[PDB]
């Protein structure tokens, strides 16, 4: 099918992100031609979490996001079985090695505290951190703590409204808002 707003996904995103979304999307069963909503969703949400673990040090963070769900799911049992975290029931995003905790990365289009309050009900471990943005440039982290420094969220902060920017530009912003 035709849609905007796929042209736009390949055309805004990063080749090598679009390519891991379309194998997550794939992998999970869904056609990124047809929810192309979720098509965008997968590439932020993968974007985020990239520069997110590009924050910090060098070594600070073992990414679980982007890989396949069985390899994803290994290296989330050796982080467990090295440092004696509680292993979480839902696959994470990443690994803060001088935290020493999971971090969860949502991206929302609501309001944060909505979108927070539904995935601190999700996991139930609560040993996961969890750090939710928006497209509105608002942040919220578990325990006040948001990890990484100012900057490293103001850029992602940036990008994310320039996203939207971009969405609303080529008139696709509102079925995106209204998709979640
Ligand atoms: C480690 C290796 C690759 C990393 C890729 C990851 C994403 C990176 C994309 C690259 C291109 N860069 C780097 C310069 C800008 C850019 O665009 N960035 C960073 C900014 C946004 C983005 O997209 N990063 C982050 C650190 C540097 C790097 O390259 N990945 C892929 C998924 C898991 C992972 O860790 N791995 C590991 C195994 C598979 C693989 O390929
Ligand atoms: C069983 O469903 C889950 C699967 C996983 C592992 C892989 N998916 C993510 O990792 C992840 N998916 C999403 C949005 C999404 C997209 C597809 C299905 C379900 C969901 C969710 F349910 F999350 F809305 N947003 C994240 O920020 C994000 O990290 C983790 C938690 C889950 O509850
Ligand atoms: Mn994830
Ligand atoms: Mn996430």
């Amino acid at each position: 099918r035709g849609s905007h707003m796929e042209d736009f996904v390949r055309q805004c995103f990063n080749p090598m992100i679009v390519e891991l979304a379309e194998k997550a999307m794939k992998e999970y069963g869904e056609d990124p031609k047809i929810e192309t909503n979720k098509f965008a969703a997968t590439c932020t949400h993968l974007e985020v979490c990239f520069m997110y673990s590009d924050g910090g040090s060098k070594h600070r963070f073992e990414i679980i996001e982007g890989r396949d769900r069985i390899m994803a799911w290994t290296v989330v049992n050796s982080i467990c079985n090295t440092t004696g975290v509680e292993k979480p029931k839902f696959l994470p995003d990443l690994y803060d090695y001088k935290e020493n905790r999971f971090i969860e990365i949502g991206v929302t289009r609501r309001e944060v505290h909505i979108y927070y309050l539904e995935k601190a009900n999700k996991i139930k471990s609560e040993k996961t951190h969890i750090h939710i943005f928006s497209f509105t440039g608002e942040e919220m982290a578990t325990k006040a703590d948001y990890t990484l420094d100012e900057e490293s969220r103001a850029r992602i902060k940036t990008r994310l409204f320039t996203i939207r920017q971009e969405m609303a530009s080529r008139s696709l912003w509102d079925s995106f808002r209204q998709s979640e």
